[PDB]
């Protein structure tokens, strides 16, 4: 069943975003716009809105450079 198999592979998109530890939910991909050595680099961070340090629903501290 090789042939049908071969094209199934090509339909497989990039792996999902990592999940944050605070909520176990897909992070979101932001792009650095600060011109400099990092300009254009991308990273993942928690997707929750910002909020009070006492708020479990607020954004958590996940950070991961996209390689
Ligand atoms: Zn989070």
């Amino acid at each position: 069943n090789a042939q049908t198999a071969f094209w199934k592979s090509l339909l497989k998109g990039p792996p999902p975003p990592p999940n944050c530890k605070g909520h176990s939910e897909p992070c979101v991909l932001r792009t650095v716009k600060k011109a400099g050595p990092n300009c254009g680099r991308q990273f993942y961070v928690c997707a929750r809105p910002e909020g009070h340090s006492s708020n479990p629903q607020a954004r958590c501290n996940f950070f991961l450079w996209l390689t």
